This record gives structure tokens, sequence and C-alpha cells, in this order.
């Protein structure tokens, strides 16, 4: 047949492991991308699947591959709060401050979705505490926006030490 990048995406979507296995041994393309623009890296990182994540990472998927939204795999952990992935992905040379369609980084999208240690990890990997969305908002307005208050307490003292 010829549905074997459609059956990846699905694969890793899901998180069947061993079905991205053999799928790969039969020839499907890692950097496969659906009708959004997504890849199996992107599928396995929104659905919190951190040994697909890994092996893709190891056998040729792109890190800083974005979807039609400017969503990068790490966008994708970052807002969806999978702490271990998004350590994987910047482990692998995720670009920590990748920007979307409206101009938000994944320190953004960690920041409004309230995911602590999230933050913490992008902060350590060199995200931009100023960097302001397309709508002139930077992290820490958007915890505010969001009544995420301990989040802003790190943000506001970690611009203090930039």
């Amino acid at each position: 047949g010829s549905d074997l990048g459609k059956k990846l995406l699905e694969a890793a979507r899901a998180g069947q492991d061993d079905e991205v296995r053999i799928l790969m041994a039969n020839g499907a393309d890692v950097n496969a991308e659906d009708w959004m623009g997504a890849t199996p890296l992107h599928l396995a990182a929104q659905s919190g699947h951190l040994e697909i994540v890994e092996v893709l990472l190891k056998t040729g998927a792109d890190v800083n591959a974005h979807d039609a939204f400017g969503w990068t795999p790490l966008h994708l952990a970052a807002s969806q709060g999978h702490l271990e992935i998004v350590e994987v992905l910047l482990k692998a040379g995720a670009d920590v401050n990748a920007t979307d369609m409206v101009g938000r980084t994944p320190l953004h999208l960690a920041a409004r979705r309230g995911h602590l240690e999230i933050v913490e990890v992008l902060l350590k990997h060199g995200a931009d505490v100023n960097a302001q969305d397309k709508f002139g908002k930077t992290p820490f307005d958007l915890a505010i926006d969001n009544g995420n208050e301990d989040i802003a307490e790190v943000l506001q003292k970690a611009a203090k030490l930039n």
C-alpha cells in the first residue's frame, strides 16, 4: 500500500510504540506531516508519550519542526504540562524561544496553563522572560491574566536577574 506516514502519525498520537516500531521498520517517514502540519514528534509530545518522543529524536525527527499554527513539539509539551518531554526536547536542541503564529513562546504557554515546574525548566534553558507576543503580553502578563500567582512571582524574580 502506501499509508505508512499516515499510520505512523496515528500510532504516535495513540502512544502505540510497537506500531511505531513496525511502521518505521517497514519504511515509514518519521517526519511525515498530518493535515495541520503536525509530525509524529508533535503528536507524541502533545499526548505525553515520552518514550516515543525519545525514540523519534534518536531516529531523525526534526525537534524544531513547526506546524500550521507555528507550534513546535516544545510548545505542545509545555502547554500540555509534560515536564519530562520538555526536558528531553530541550536536551535534543529544541529552540526554547520559538514563537507560534501569535508570537507566543513555550514559556508563554506554560505560564498561561499554570505549569510551574515547566516554567522553571524553560527559564533554566534560557527562555526569554521579556518576550512579547503579538498582543504585547509577556509570560508574566499571561500568568497574571490566568490567576497563576506563583508562576507570576517566579517570573518577576527571574526578570530581576537578567
